[PDB]
């Protein structure tokens, strides 16, 4: 059981991502990120209850991403449907904000409209090691 | 004198250029990127002067990030400057692709078309590790 699940948008969000797995490995946590963990089997299951697993849910909120959320009432796009399996278990949710602009609650299905009600961490270039201890302190 | 110059575009290469730090920091090499190590005084002379201290001038090459080297033959553009100042100083030039795609020589300044001469690493988003160890077999 990994303490960390990373949720993130491949196309935004790939770089933030595998920063805080190393930043997050570093201090001594264990994080679940696809590219690492992700291994042999259907990959829906696999996802969805290493999501059950891990008490922390980082979400790398890069520029749009939770575009793909919007309007996917039949929860077809990944980032939504692990957002909405962090929300249903009552994890530790932690939002990295990275150029994300924050979106009008009914642009997005109702099951993921409650991620926004979160604290959320500026992610700060020229302060990363300040961004990083703050992130550290949301963890459980 | 740190070791490893990382030259980045702020707007596409921040998180990679700052990945790159980290981990070969991890292996050992005294790195300098700006956020980290660029302090006080006229950033124009520091910066020049911390390339020309560097034996290896890592640059990331994501998405379009030479454009705003195009036809800035006044040398205004801050990744043209430090090219030039690599290519000059005769340093072990590793550009490190990341969807970059690689132009015409004619479309870059004539005295920076020589760092597409350069073998490239392409980042790898699924075998990371092994893109750092590649990246460490090229630095000096
Ligand atoms: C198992 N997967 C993998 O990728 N497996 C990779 C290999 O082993 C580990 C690995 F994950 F890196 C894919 C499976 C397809 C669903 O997408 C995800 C999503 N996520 C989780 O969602 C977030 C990212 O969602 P997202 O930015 O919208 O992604 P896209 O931009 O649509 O990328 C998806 C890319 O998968 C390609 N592809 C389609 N079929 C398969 C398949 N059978 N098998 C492999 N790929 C497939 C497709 O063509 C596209 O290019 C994150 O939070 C993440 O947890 C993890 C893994 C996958
Ligand atoms: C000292 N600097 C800093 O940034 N200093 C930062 C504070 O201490 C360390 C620090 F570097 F993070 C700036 C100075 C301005 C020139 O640009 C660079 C470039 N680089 C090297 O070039 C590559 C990145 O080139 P690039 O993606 O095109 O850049 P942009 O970000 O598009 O533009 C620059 C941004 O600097 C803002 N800004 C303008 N004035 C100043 C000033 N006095 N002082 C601070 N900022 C200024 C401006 O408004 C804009 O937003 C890389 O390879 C890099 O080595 C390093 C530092 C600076």
């Amino acid at each position: 059981t990994p303490d960390v699940f990373i949720s993130y948008r491949r196309n935004s969000g790939s770089q933030l991502a595998s920063l805080l797995k190393v930043h997050l490995q570093l201090h001594g946590f264990s994080v679940f990120i696809d590219v690492e963990k992700l291994e042999a089997g259907k990959f829906e299951d696999k996802l969805i209850q290493s999501v059950m697993g891990a008490r922390n849910f980082v979400l790398v909120l890069s520029p749009g991403a939770l575009d793909k959320c919007m309007q996917d009432h039949d929860c077809k796009d990944w980032v939504h449907k692990e957002i909405v399996t962090a929300l249903s278990c009552g994890k530790n949710i932690v939002p990295i904000i990275d150029g994300f602009e924050w979106p009008e609650p009914q642009v997005l299905p109702e099951d993921m409209q409650a991620v926004l009600t979160f604290n959320g961490i500026k992610w700060s270039h020229e302060y990363q090691e300040a961004t990083i201890e703050k992130i550290i302190r949301f963890l459980q």
